[PDB]
């Protein structure tokens, strides 16, 4: 639930900059040897330390644009069952849960397009049923984006 | 616009980043020299900015917390997004539209201490607001960039 390797803590924060470093140069940087950065790196991903390799787009040059939901539910019950109807949603790129004036906290990734943006978000909104508040917040610009 | 190969390798390389050009060019059905280029000239254009990883954050001993803020004016939010957007903790910056007009992303210490004293100095950091409201996450149930 937190205390990990101080060498693996390391290899997390220098994959999340650059995932495509080779077994060989992460070795390098950390003075150890391939085939100990190969067991360290598979160990991470079998604890599900590691959960992907992925990449940091620039969504305006890709044609989208970002919309954050503020859902504040009714129930934990109608919580739990929004969260499992909306997770398997492809252009739903996060859900949280949290503690505070919203209690789920989702991203979608919308088309740019003002009109085709709109519909897609009306078509989600029908699938938030038992919800005393909803917020829609549209991302005009990404300052900072990182994971950690 | 990006074309039809450059739009599908931005979406392969979003599901595992770390495929070798060889299975990229197998995959587009293309040579790994083709793909070389293609990723070098979206990295170049910035529509790549960054080859990164997905961990579990509580995993790592962290808890996120998102903060809401409103401005007063207009004007505000970009004061406020400069004064924050280099302060290590802080995983992301939004400006929008609708109830509230800046949407930040904190990374903080599990102990709920270290976390408030962390939330502290960044609220100091927001003079003026109309409304700001921290919240903390419980649990993150999905989490994908694309």
């Amino acid at each position: 639930m937190r205390k990990l390797d101080r060498v693996d803590m390391q290899l997390v924060k220098i994959l999340s900059e650059n995932s495509r470093l080779t077994y060989r140069e992460l070795a390098d940087i950390l003075n150890t040897t391939r085939q100990r950065i190969a067991r360290r790196i598979d160990k991470l991903k079998k604890l599900g330390i590691i959960r992907k390799f992925t990449i940091i787009p620039d969504i305006d040059k890709l044609g989208y644009m970002y919309a954050i939901v503020l859902i504040k539910s009714k129930v934990p019950s109608d919580a739990d069952k929004v969260i499992s109807e909306i997770s398997d949603i492809e252009y739903v790129k996060s859900v949280e849960k949290g503690v505070g004036r919203y209690n789920i906290i989702v991203r979608l990734l919308l088309p740019k397009d003002i009109k085709d943006a709109e519909n897609l978000i009306s078509e989600f909104l029908q699938r938030i049923k038992n919800a005393e508040n909803v917020e829609v917040i549209l991302i005009s610009e990404v300052r900072k984006f990182e994971i950690i």
